[PDB]
């Protein structure tokens, strides 16, 4: 496998290679004729830097997907203090979303991310992922 | 002190008044939501502020940006990270049944206004395993 100068690669490149290896196990549909964005993977936690690396590596590994920027999650029960109404207050936990054209590929990618981060030290192993579904799709521009 | 956000909240409340479905569960888990996008950045912001006031039981992301979809023609397709000028936010909810009601209310609310407000789009979404908001 390719090795960068001095015997190392950037974290996002190694993520891409790990994802490629896991995804090669699954020959599931990634696109449809209609090309609608009906499924997704919602990825959060860890730390901002770990999600940054994961997001960059996901894009490198999967041309068939589309990604949001990194953003932040609100709180669950009992939000922290702030001048805005509770529903708007931002935690320090970050997230990003992956949009996909098939529900099965979302499942495969969710499982790949879970398997990959379990091999990394904290905080990367604390990244969480769930598949999501969009009833009417998302009409990406 | 914020008449614009309060007016949006009042309009949403009037539409939501027609339903009495449960907005919370004993489990308390964030399993459904609405994904709101388009319009303009400012119109989405204003809706987000009004939603927070009308629905204390929801949680909201900040505004963010959508990537591009498919490009017509033989290529090139956009890279997965490319960002468009179209914004979105997510509403997290404890029940799918109320997600459906909120989707209908947002659609009915924004169609009463001129562009760009009326170009706001909304779809129900679901999270297979929930989202463990902190
Ligand atoms: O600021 C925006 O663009 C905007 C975004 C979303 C919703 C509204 C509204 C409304 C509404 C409020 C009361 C009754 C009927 C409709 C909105 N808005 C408010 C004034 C002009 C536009």
């Amino acid at each position: 496998s390719h090795m960068g100068q001095g015997g190392s690669n950037p974290k996002f490149e190694n993520i891409a290679e790990g994802l490629r290896a896991l995804l090669a196990r699954s020959h599931v549909e990634r696109t449809t004729d209609e090309g609608t964005w009906v499924a997704g993977v919602f990825v959060y936690g860890g730390s901002k830097t770990s999600l940054y690396n994961l997001r960059r590596g996901t894009a490198l590994a999967i041309p068939q997907c589309r990604l949001t920027p990194l953003s932040r999650l609100p709180f669950g029960m009992a939000p922290g203090p702030g001048p805005q109404p509770g529903p708007l207050r931002e935690s320090i936990v970050c997230y990003f979303m992956v949009f996909l054209q098939t529900h099965i590929f979302a499942e495969v990618l969710k499982d790949a991310i879970k398997d990959l981060v379990m091999t990394k030290p904290a905080p990367t192993c604390n990244i969480r992922v769930t598949v999501c579904s969009f009833d009417d799709g998302v009409d990406l521009p």
